[PDB]
């Protein structure tokens, strides 16, 4: 299983690499790493399973955080009120379509990658559509709002050599940019 010693941090050059397009059907290898991935959210998401190995919590892993610059997503998002879930493997992730409508977690956002917390509001595409191919090279197509869009977001962000931090405003972090929704 994947712990913490597994991500890498801040710094690694890993992260600001633009993660390769994966050829399919995928490798075994590959598969494996996948579903690792998800099972170290699931095991982050148990209260005991993160106290036992230390895990901090996630909802998100692009495999550039466990070095490897392949571009692939993992995304759980359990239950949280309203009936949706996201359970979701995705190779090849692309945003095909967005809103011009922005929106903002009011508290900012957080890495695995990222030790210090940092304050500053992230705007992002409230709505998106996703073409991807799932982990035996079937095709997906999601429709996404809100905390599900941002955080997807997030995650393709990584594919691309992007955190979260550059999307900070230098001067007025926590400004809300006109006639966006906070989620
Ligand atoms: O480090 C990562 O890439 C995963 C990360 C992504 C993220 C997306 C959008 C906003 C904040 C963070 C996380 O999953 S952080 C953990 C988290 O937000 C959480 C987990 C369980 C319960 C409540 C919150
Ligand atoms: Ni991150």
């Amino acid at each position: 299983m994947l712990t913490m010693k597994d991500i890498i941090r801040d710094g690694h050059p890993t992260l600001r690499q633009k993660a390769a397009e994966l050829e399919l059907p995928l490798t075994k290898e590959e598969k494996e790493t996948l579903i690792a991935m998800r099972e170290f959210l699931v095991n982050s998401q148990d209260e005991e399973i993160a106290k036992r190995y230390g895990l901090r919590s996630g909802v998100g892993l692009a495999a550039p955080q466990i070095n490897i610059s392949k571009r692939m997503i993992a995304v759980l998002i359990p239950d949280d009120g309203s009936g949706k879930s996201y359970d979701y493997m995705l190779v090849n992730p692309k945003i095909v379509s967005h809103s011009v409508q922005e929106a903002y977690l009011p508290t900012g956002e957080g890495c695995l990658s990222v030790d210090d917390n940092v304050a500053g509001l992230v705007h992002r595409h409230n709505r998106i559509t996703i073409k991807a191919k799932d982990i035996e090279g079937n095709d997906i197509q999601l429709r996404l709002k809100g905390y599900p869009a941002i955080v997807f977001q997030h995650e393709i962000d990584h594919l691309n050599g992007v955190m979260f931090y550059d999307h900070i405003d230098k001067n007025h972090p926590l400004q809300p940019h006109t006639d966006a929704v906070e989620v």
